[PDB]
RNA sequence: GUCGUCAGCUCGUGUCGUGAGAUGUUGGGUUAAGUCCCGCAACGAGCGCAACCCUUUUCCUUACUUGCCAGCAUUUCGGAU
């Protein structure tokens, strides 16, 4: 399930943001800048990846679950469509504060979610009348779109593979918090202290982000153990 | 009694601060209303608001006296009979 180089070239992951917006705790990875832009180097990105990928791979192995978080609108429907390939949980839309560091309150959120999903399934909605149907339906639509990806998650997860370091920063001090690995695709403008497993590379393109998915699922799967 | 029928007043877990504290309850529209809908380190609850109670406006069913009189008949022309 290795990336190589050539993968990661045709996706895109040697581009970065331009120079004055960048983090100079980037400079081992920066490695030089074509044009206003910075250029993320991939000999550096392969490597880490590969280490990404195994350390996945044997928490899957372990049978552990790996949370995956991204928010941004561009890789919404890669971590969606990726983590219902690989049956691990998800976060599409934005990060709740207190997801992680207060799972009890969470829980109940799951559990009621469960119940009124229950009674739509059951004929209990179908003798609730028609307005009373319709905001029940909108309480559907906003509860799922707020915690569907981690319904069935029902504990603290044994790491969190993240796109966006700096879009979901909050997620990773939960998770520096409850002491939980973090896996992330740090760029040129991001900080990479609290990143266990640090794999640099682009963040904006699709093709990066979806190649990163890809990456993380196959290996997911690959576990088989 | 009064502010005043004013729309406000609080609580638990989680975060930030050495701390008193803060957040949530703020931000944009809307409403008679913290009424409702969107955003957001917050996620969740109670008392308040509204409704449930009484009365009035339209119709139906049951009930036909001590109340009523459209049709019939008799009338001292008084539903008087």
């Amino acid at each position: 399930y290795n990336v190589s180089m050539r993968d990661l070239l045709q996706a895109g992951a040697h581009f970065g943001h331009q120079t004055r917006f960048w983090n100079p705790k980037m400079r081992q990875y920066i490695f030089g800048a074509r044009n206003k832009i910075h250029i993320i180097n991939l000999e550096h990105t392969v490597p880490a990846l590969n280490d990404a990928l195994n350390f996945a791979n044997q928490l899957a192995s372990k049978k552990n679950k790996v949370l995956f978080v991204g928010t941004k609108r561009a890789a919404s429907n890669i971590i969606r469509e990726q983590a219902q390939r690989a049956g691990q949980p998800y976060v599409d839309h934005r990060w709740l504060g207190g997801m992680l560091t207060n799972w009890k309150t969470l829980r109940q959120s799951i559990n009621r979610l469960k119940d009124l999903q229950t009674q739509s399934q059951d004929g209990t909605f179908a003798k609730l009348t028609k307005r009373e149907a319709l905001e029940r339906t909108r309480e559907m639509e906003k509860l799922e779109r707020s915690l569907g990806g981690v319904k069935n998650m029902g504990g603290l997860p044994d790491a969190l593979f993240v796109i966006d370091v700096d879009h979901e920063a909050i997620a990773i001090k939960e998770a520096k918090n409850l002491g939980i690995p973090v896996i992330g695709i740090v760029d040129t403008n991001s900080n990479p202290d609290n990143v266990d497993y640090v794999i640099p590379g682009n963040d904006d393109a699709i093709r990066a982000v979806t190649l990163y998915a890809s990456a993380m699922a196959d290996a997911i799967l690959a576990g088989k153990e």
